[PDB]
Formats: C-alpha cells, structure tokens, sequence
C-alpha cells in the first residue's frame, strides 16, 4: 500500500542525502541546501535555487550516479534504487520519472545545477501525484 511505496521512497532519500554535508563543505553550498533537504517532500515547498541543484548533482556523483556528462546513470540509479528496496518495476518507473523529467527539462543557459534543480521540482511533483512522498526530512 501506499505508505510501505513511501518508506521506498524514503529509504532511497535519507541514503541519498547522507553525505550532503560533505558536498556542503567540498562545494562551499549554503546552509539552505540543508533546509531545502529537511523541507524535499513538503507538499507545496519551493526550493531556494539553484545551489540546491549542485548539492544534489554532488550527492549523485557520490553514489556514482553520474556520468561524465553529469546525467543519471540509468542502470545505477535503477540498482541504487534496488539496494534501498524497490522491486525491478518500481526501480525502473523511479529512472523513467527522473528521464522523462530530464526530457522535458530544457539546459538553456548552460547550468547543471538549476537544470537538477527543475528535474527535481518535476520528479518530486510526479512522487506527489503517485502519493509516493513521505512525511520525514533528510
Ligand atoms: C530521492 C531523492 C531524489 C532527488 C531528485 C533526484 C533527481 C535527479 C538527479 C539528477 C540527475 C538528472 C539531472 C540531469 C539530467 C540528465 O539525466
């Protein structure tokens, strides 16, 4: 049921955002990357900008989600995501919600960091509208 698809998605989240203080010290990103984190899954929370985008670009990169061209490592995220307790199906539709949002995201001004941050934005409105958002901080 929809709180034990939550708890996946809280899982993945808490170990995603572990070593988010040492993307913070290694970068120099600023103390609201870390409240943006607490408030991820609020139901209507708007990110500060685009320095939240770098933390979760760091973050990924840590997990070895990355590739060179600092785009999502399908089959990783899809295993990354595994570990943490989705099933196959689950893993899967987690990357094509990331892609998709990816897809439908424009890198105009040539700046990873608000382009993850709006992949993030329309990925964490697809988990609300799946009612896969839990009520826990990172
Ligand atoms: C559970 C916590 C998830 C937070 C949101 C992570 C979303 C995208 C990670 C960034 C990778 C996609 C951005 C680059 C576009 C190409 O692939």
């Amino acid at each position: 049921g929809s709180m034990a698809s939550q708890d996946v998605i809280k899982n993945l989240s808490m170990n995603f955002a572990k070593p988010l203080e040492d993307c913070k010290k290694e970068m120099d990103l600023p103390d609201s990357v870390t409240t943006d984190f607490y408030n991820f899954w609020k139901e209507g929370y708007e990110f500060t900008n685009r320095q939240t985008g770098c933390a979760i670009l760091c973050l990924s990169s840590k997990l070895e989600l990355l590739d060179q061209e600092l785009k999502l490592h399908h089959g990783k995220a899809q295993e990354f995501a595994k570990k943490h307790g989705a099933d196959d199906a689950m893993a899967k539709q987690l990357v094509d919600l990331i892609h998709g949002c990816a897809q439908s995201t424009p890198d105009v001004a040539d700046d990873p960091c608000m382009k993850t941050l709006n992949v993030a934005k329309c990925f964490k409105a697809k988990i609300h509208e799946l009612n896969w958002a839990p009520s826990m901080e990172l």
